[PDB]
């Protein structure tokens, strides 16, 4: 057998895939960063990651354009030339394979996070309807700030237990909420309270809104504020820009429309003209504008 | 008898009507947040009722285009298959059907929040001038920073009189001004102090700068300033998008006369043009872009 | 005698004009807001005020188009007709005529904010020049920020001697700087540290940077800073949309130019022109765009 | 001999002396500011000088175009005509010409900024390269953000040892960091602290982001935000308008693309082509754009 990469069912597939991504962008950078020392997130973890094998094969059985190849051989071999490499590594269950304790093995689960370049790659779908590429924005957005929450939450967990001095934005939560951290490392906040905190901070910085509550006092706090103040920066003049661009492509027949029926208003008022030829003329733009785009 | 929909009754009537749906936009919302347990806005609250169901008998009553339709039975089931029931369910009056507070009789007076869709049908008539869809922009954003401010004070009103051992935004906001909580929930800021600060906040949190006295300390505090930062940015793509975009097309003859005017003055540097010749270049141009624009 | 309108003369006396308009949208505001309760500046300020004066007598020997008008009857009452009335009331010495206190004569002088209008007239001749227009700009971005500085101050001023009880931003500008008032108002920062603090909260609040240390937290300065929100939206969607457009527009010739270029770039790519070809198509480009620009 | 100024030679030169101005904006300003009173570092600092004097030598053997000329005396005295002046005076060695202390000879030093002028002179090389602009446009905001964090950390030292009562932004970041400043000036924060902290403020500054914990009291630090506020709003509407600019003309070839390929999209739903010829009519506009760009 072998899959036509146009049809129905693996357009079905690759927009299944790209929610399955989405997953692992979401959960595999929480669960390394606030998690590391069945459930229905155990197993809904391992059914995601047997449908990224199942997605392998379905390559190994998929057309492709170098008009249509469909030889199982030239699609196996152009797999192995291709994309096989990275497909593979992102599926490689290191957990099974290394004993060295499950803060080592957990970190490099992370070796998943190359199940964004499936999306990557496929942008020839995904880009193709301006309503889809809103939804991809938004998430690229929504998802940077959540990687940079990661990585904020293990700058500062990484100092809380040091000899810190109470300094760091995890000692200063505790005692903004009430919740502060005894001496021993004990107490302290909740990994929703520290989340929620990390989340918002880093959408704080994104937007270039600081509220006073969370700010950086370390020199490692203050240096990653640098950088997302560089990527914040970079980010705006790029999807920000991309939205409103897409967004003002959605309105552009009507930006047209305004545009010519206001040169056809103007002509009107320039010729003065009378009431009966006026009501034909406008009236004839509104029925060939509705009737061509 | 049957009104024109374009008359200019039917025009001032559907400009009545946007006044009186934005009074429906600030004191409906403010009114279920602020206000939950004859006087001038008692009487005017049931006149603009009153004029929200006259407009469904006008709307029995006037021509539509699918040239016109007059006759008053396609007419009517016209309506009937269209907007009658957004617009019905806009003018049941549940406070004299229901009996189980005055809270749930108050909260379920939101539903004449529905009058907005009578705004958002309208868009061919209300859009059509420059000047006008500017003022619907700026009541766009100040009436988005004002449901949000009710939605804060919900937020801050629903957790301040808990067991919040004096964290959340209300009893930040009692010590900031002087007027603390007693224990009982007794004392504390005015119903003016509370509304000029959740509207401060949400303007504050919309144009992305914090000046450091209101801040989100709560979990729910800080998932609403999660979500005020998704909407600002959007809303800033969007709508500060299109008000410098309509700016920028009330500017166009000027944008263009100057562009026109630097191509002129630069041929005329290029071929050296003299004086005498000159003159008559530039006041040309000067005459037949004021005759046509 | 009779002025043409465009001679050297009056094109150097309406750029004069100019700098006497910002000295008045300067130090009139200031005095009104800093100073109520001979110098350099009081004689600078009747020199002003006599070139003031001079200028209606040269709007009355000014020719006019409505090709030139130069019968000094039909100047005279064109300008009667026209603007003299808002140049005579911008030039009444009520200094002069009134006596109550020098608060109200004071305040009263700020009649001579009138001389703005005189830039808002000759548009026609400031906007002319690119650089020109962007030190209008800036000059209107600097006199907005100044502008809401003097009223930042009167919102100050107004509530710190009244049953505060330490609330309003002077109290805490003191506290900040360690001059505290004395519970008579004696004490308390100098004029430098309360202009200089008025003026960085609204270049602050303009640029929407909220620092932390000036925040609003009177009723009246929460509604001052709702104010300064909206007005500084509309100015960022307009004045530095304006200064963006201007930039890219003296940048234009360079913008064209790099199109251009890589439109050859590309052509000669595509075609895969050899070296003895392509250092002709390049260099010709080179040479006739330095020529015709 | 002589160097011809498009050769390979001249231009890895040009790109390697770009990287030693590079060098010279980030050490002489660092050097002046925070280090005024053999290493890998003075080592280094030699061996650029040297490279900027070899140079000089490069710019009396290069030829210009003025055809080129190549004559070694014409090539010398457009020099001397030209920039020699400029590239002597970023070279002169003060430190061995001055003897009064090392902090007026390492002031002094500053003339080596200069070397800029290499870079605003070589454009033509530089800007060639859309990815080459767009690292330009980043390490000028870094820089800019870097030059600002010397002048804020010499408005802090030159007011820090002075009778300030403890009021600025030093004695406050010694608080902040639980590494005090005893009253004899000693103790107090490291280089590391005082410069991580002044860049982190400068690029907080320039984004517009307060996170509250640096803020400007004495009037010095006010003035200073009040230029950097201005500074960053123009530089927003240059460099930000220009970054996004360039990466939207990277886009340029797929944003033309998504924009035909919806025109073709709508004229194939307009006339409602058949599937057997739509096939071959987007097929063709696939084949025709991959093949002409």
């Amino acid at each position: 057998w072998t899959i036509l990469h146009y049809s129905p069912f693996k357009a079905v597939w690759d927009w299944l895939i790209l929610l399955l991504v989405i997953y692992t962008a979401v959960f595999t950078p929480y669960s390394a960063a606030f998690l590391l020392k069945c459930q229905p997130l155990a197993v809904v973890d391992l059914i995601v990651d047997i449908m990224f094998i199942v997605d392998i094969l379905i390559n190994f059985r998929t057309t492709y354009v170098n008009e249509v190849v469909s030889h199982p051989g030239r699609i196996a071999v152009h797999y192995f030339k291709g994309w096989f490499l990275i497909d593979m590594v992102a599926a490689i269950p290191f957990d099974l394979l290394i004993f060295g304790s499950e803060e080592l093995i957990g970190l490099l689960k992370t070796a998943r996070l190359l199940r964004l370049v499936r999306v990557a790659r496929k942008l020839d779908r995904y880009s193709e309807y301006g309503a889809a590429v809103l939804f991809l924005l938004m998430c690229t957005f929504a998802l940077i700030a959540h990687w940079l929450a990661c990585i904020w939450y293990a700058i500062g967990n990484m100092e809380q237990p040091h000899m810190d001095s109470r300094i760091g934005w995890l000692h200063n939560l505790g005692d903004q909420i009430g919740k502060p951290y005894n001496s021993s490392g004990l107490g302290g906040p909740s990994i929703k309270d520290k989340y929620v905190t990390a989340l918002y901070f880093t959408f704080s910085s994104l937007t270039s809104v600081g509220f006073g509550n969370v700010s950086p006092n370390t020199n490692s706090e203050k240096i990653f504020s640098i950088c997302v103040m560089l990527i914040g920066s970079l980010m705006y003049a790029s999807i920000f820009g991309n939205v409103s661009a897409i967004i003002q492509r959605l309105y552009s027949g009507t930006a047209r429309y305004h545009t010519q029926m206001l040169r056809v208003r103007e002509f009107i008022r320039f010729h003065q003209i009378p009431n009966p030829l006026r009501q034909r003329l406008e009236e004839y733009f509104q029925h060939a504008w509705s009737y061509t785009n």
